[PDB]
């Protein structure tokens, strides 16, 4: 929300592929994933991504269940090396995907964090990315689908000047996620048997904006949550 947002996303990435995009265009997507992976805080208890190329298929480059999901490094080389299949332009079997890999394949523990979609397309499926029933689907499930069109959740880009969309794009979507508790810091470890800790929580977790009309947005973690308010150890 305002005031800012939390830091456990899942991201699929939905690329088109279309033959209306063609072999030049796709490497500039795919450079600005590369450099848009590098901003993004992806980690295990942070950011995790997923890729998703299609054209007249779909194509899963990686789910949130792949050492890539979790790995900076890793998945930022990854997607250099997309391969581009050229065809149609079929977003809505793409966006099922997205739909499976981040309702279904969430890692262990992420299963109710916030859900993010990130499509990339050009003159097509901009209005089929709210039209196709799993867009819909994906929002009234508390997911967000944010849309690139190259050539508010709803951005425009030149295909000379699409890095430039990273920074308000990432602004936009902090504004429609949640904010976490803020819990104060750690007490220092109690005497012994066992030793405890504890902290407060400041300031409650605040509800993002609603995708659609009357329908779930995340909550937010209170810090019970956020790993608890006391923490153990052994002596
Ligand atoms: C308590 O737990 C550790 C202590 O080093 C840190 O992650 C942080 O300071 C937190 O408040």
């Amino acid at each position: 929300a305002a005031e800012g947002c939390t830091n456990q996303l899942d991201i699929c990435f939905l690329i088109d592929s279309s033959g209306s995009i063609g072999i030049q265009n796709f490497r500039l997507v795919k450079q600005f994933l590369h450099t848009f992976l590098m901003v993004l805080p992806i980690g295990p208890e942070e950011v995790n991504n997923a890729v998703v190329t299609y054209s007249t298929d779909v194509h899963l480059q990686w789910d949130l269940q792949s050492p890539n999901a979790v790995d900076k490094q890793l998945a930022a080389h990854a997607v250099l090396e997309m391969p581009y299949k050229k065809g149609s332009t079929n977003t809505a079997d793409g966006l099922k995907a997205c739909k499976q890999i981040l309702f279904t394949g969430s890692r262990p523990g992420r299963e109710h964090v916030p859900k993010l979609v990130i499509g990339m397309t050009d003159g097509e499926s901009d209005s089929d990315f709210r039209t196709v029933r799993a867009a819909k689907e994906i929002r009234e499930l508390g997911g967000i689908v944010t849309v690139l069109a190259v050539g508010p959740l709803y951005l425009r880009a030149d295909w000379g000047q699409l890095a430039t969309a990273i920074k308000p794009m990432l602004k936009e979507v902090c504004k429609t996620l949640p904010q976490d508790a803020i819990c104060s810091d750690w007490s220092a470890w109690s005497p012994c048997g066992s030793q405890i800790r504890t902290r407060t929580e400041v300031s409650a977790p605040q509800p993002g904006t609603p995708t659609c009309p009357d329908c779930p947005a995340p909550m937010g973690r209170t810090c019970v949550e956020q790993g608890g308010l006391e923490e153990i150890r052994e002596c």
